[PDB]
């Protein structure tokens, strides 16, 4: 499905701008917060809620109510130098803990 870019340089530079991601979303009726997402390095495709991010081109659709923007970014892209930049590996390791540890009391 394309491999996740996990370089410092962004795989759609001309979406860098945080300004120009926001554009990306229009009227925006789903669930998830388009300034939140916009934050988190994602924009809109305009196929229903998919985003993609700037810097690593991770995919994300289906947001429930639920699913943080960044902690869904560390959940699917961990190799994301973006989201590296913006929350640290210390944020990192704890969402991906805290999803991992989620599995345990699940099953
Ligand atoms: C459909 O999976 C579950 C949803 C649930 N809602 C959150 C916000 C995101 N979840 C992952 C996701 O959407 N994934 C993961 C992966 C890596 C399989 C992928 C690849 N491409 C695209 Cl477009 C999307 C996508
Ligand atoms: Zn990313």
């Amino acid at each position: 499905m394309n491999f996740p870019n996990s370089t410092n340089l962004p795989r759609n530079p001309s979406m860098a701008d945080y300004e120009a991601r926001i554009f990306t979303f229009g009227t925006w009726i789903y669930s998830v917060n388009k300034e939140q997402l916009a934050r988190a390095g994602f924009y809109a495709l305009g196929e229903g809620d998919k985003v993609k991010c700037f810097h690593c081109g991770g995919g994300l659709t289906d947001w429930k109510p639920s699913e943080d923007p960044w902690e869904q970014h560390a959940k699917w892209y961990p190799g994301c130098k973006y989201l590296l930049e913006q929350k640290g590996q210390e944020y990192i390791n704890n969402i991906h803990l805290t999803h991992s540890l989620e599995e345990c009391l699940v099953r």
